[PDB]
């Protein structure tokens, strides 16, 4: 699968794309304002990632450091990035089908459009203000939204049981993008797309 990355945000991003044990294609890339970075997927990839972080410092041999979405100080991520971190989930070829999200439950850190670029199904889209909106306790110091979880650290927020409901901090995320997950339990917003769709990643989609 293709996966097109655009950086429409006026700031650099720095692109990463992982299945947690291992890297996406290079796993990571310095987009600035406008820049196109296309990755190829492996089909049958269960898990798969992609966010941007914020205000990286990467030296010659691509260690270094994020704001938001660090993966241990790498420039090509193998691991998940440290929240907050707006989520483009994908699991491809799973029966014969994609599904895509968007997710919140690691927080918000850069607006995010997630849409397949072939027919067959609708992208989702989480573009609300949600670091400017975002309650004072979430606030992460380095940019962007905490979700309850990394905060608190609590069963109901982390839904440890796999027993939980929505709280004032996730109905904060869910109100402002009905569109993506904002608890573990959220009533699914996953789309299912055609087996071996192609799609787009686009950071700040309307800003």
């Amino acid at each position: 699968a293709t996966f097109e990355i655009v950086n429409r945000c006026s700031y650099t991003v720095w692109a990463a794309a992982s299945k947690g044990d291992a890297a996406l294609d290079a796993g990571g890339r310095q987009l600035n304002s406008g820049e196109s970075w296309t990755i190829n997927v492996e089909p049958g990839t269960n898990g798969g990632k992609i966010w941007a972080r914020t205000d990286c410092y990467f030296d010659d041999s691509g260690s270094g450091i994020c704001k938001t979405g660090d993966c241990g100080g790498l420039l090509r991520c193998k691991r998940f990035g440290r929240p907050p971190t707006t989520l483009a989930e994908f699991s491809l070829n799973q029966y014969g089908k994609d599904y895509i999200d968007i997710s919140n439950i690691k927080g918000f850190n850069v607006p995010m459009n997630f849409s397949p670029t072939t027919r067959g199904c609708r992208g989702v889209r989480c573009a609300a203000d949600i670091v400017g909106q975002c309650p004072a306790k979430l606030k992460a110091p380095g940019g962007g939204c905490n979700d309850a979880c990394t905060v608190f650290q609590t069963s109901e927020y982390c839904c440890t049981t796999g027993k939980c409901g929505p709280t004032e901090y996730s109905r904060f995320f869910k109100r402002l993008c009905p569109d993506a997950f904002s608890y573990v339990l959220d009533k699914p917003t996953t789309v299912t797309c055609p087996g071996s769709s192609n799609y787009r990643v686009t950071f700040c989609p309307t800003a």
